[PDB]
């Protein structure tokens, strides 16, 4: 039974280590209790004291024994990447998506946003003519807008 | 039966005219068909060809006979005035309010937004520590965020 | 200041009484405090102890002095009347309207339901091909499906 | 190589008779048109779907069939609130209310039965209204879903 993050590989960790990833979809990162089969057969239970409120992030270190590591890998998904032109537009989009109850993530740049691809959201985004592309891509839990 | 905006007093019109106002609440600006009793007793019927989608605005000229005018006043209401500090914060507010299905309007400056007062909306805005004030004020339909 | 329902004219009351109605839209039925001008000039203030949770209903007797009565009238409104085939269909309708966050009322019969007319709601009801008709009609607050948020 | 059509469903027996390799899906995964899978017995399978049944892949949809060698869809079980409504009024209430929550909703085995994923608020609600329900580890067939259009 895993209890706490031993932090995240991002704090290198230039491996250096054999790393056995657990593979999560973006929406799975928030369970406190769940059972997993890691990439290399292994078994892993989790119960979380202080599960970072926004969820598990990329490479969160679940387990660490010697150089033997287990970390969180977040699977890629179809993602509508949104490029708003102005602050007025950001507001429009967010409100409108919020109204849709779809999920929404901050993008890499200041007017960029990412949301799971769904066709109604897509339809919406064109109806208001915002500039967007669908890419298979990663959605970091730490990028999510709470709600 | 009134049919047409003869425009809006904002295009002066330095009155100049005895103006009898019809007094609408903000949520009332969007009927196409309804009946009214103006400020000074009179009676008005409306059916709208091209009712500006966003609804009736402040001083939309309903009726114009000589210097005798009837127009739309919009009554003040309790309003939460929201002042976002960042574009990050804008996004968060709008998403969260949209997620609540509350109404939202653009503010006077760039990170200002106005939403009707409701206690849950307020509760929300504190929970996120956004800086806001409740003021009795006017909501322009021209200032609203759609939902399409 | 009016305080209690003295009931409702439905408990006849075959008038018998000069009745002066107060006219409320279906969404207004739930203020505990507000002021009114009745149908024949009169003025009424309200403050409610035990405002029946769902709101004021049709002909809720506000005021009763002799045979002189004031009651609640509920402005008839545009209403989609829904006639469901089967329980399955009921469940589909209710879930889908619920999902829309529209308002919903029990009809007269078992598979009848009433909801305010909105064009997307109608659109929807055709998209599923449910049988309905729009009528101008009353929406009794006692007939509402509640909600908890 | 790539799978294109359902060759139907085992339900149309098929009293196996066959060695059947299943593909194991969660109930939310039944609606991808393009994805890659490793079957129960290691095999590899890609899908692209013309006329993917709108509501999703169902229990035992035959992806692949070569001789007596078969690949079918299995839907993994999950925690499931099983709801047993006493009346048609109560169905409507439940569905509208859940609809309003935006929870997922499936037709049960019997007429007044409905199944929705387990979540604690959905539970919370269901008691608040005093509906009779039980949580059970079980299967949510995609064909049993209440749309939303
Ligand atoms: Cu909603």
């Amino acid at each position: 039974i895993i209890e706490r993050l031993v932090g995240n590989l991002r704090d290198l960790n230039p491996l250096d280590f054999s790393v056995d990833h657990v593979d999560l979809e973006w929406f799975e990162t928030r369970k406190k209790i769940a059972r997993f089969k890691t990439r290399q057969g292994k078994d892993i239970a989790i119960r979380l004291k202080d599960a970072p409120k926004l969820g598990l992030s990329q490479g969160d270190i679940l387990f660490k024994e010697e150089k033997e590591i287990i970390a969180v890998n977040i699977l890629d998904s179809e993602v509508i990447h949104i490029q708003a032109k102005s602050v007025a537009e950001v507001a429009k989009i967010c409100y409108e998506i919020g109204n849709r109850h779809a999920a929404l993530y901050y993008g890499e740049s200041q007017f960029e946003f990412k949301t799971p691809f769904e066709k109604p959201t897509l339809a919406l985004l064109e109806k208001l003519g915002v500039q967007n592309r669908v890419l298979s891509s990663k959605l970091d839990s730490k990028e999510r807008l709470t709600v």
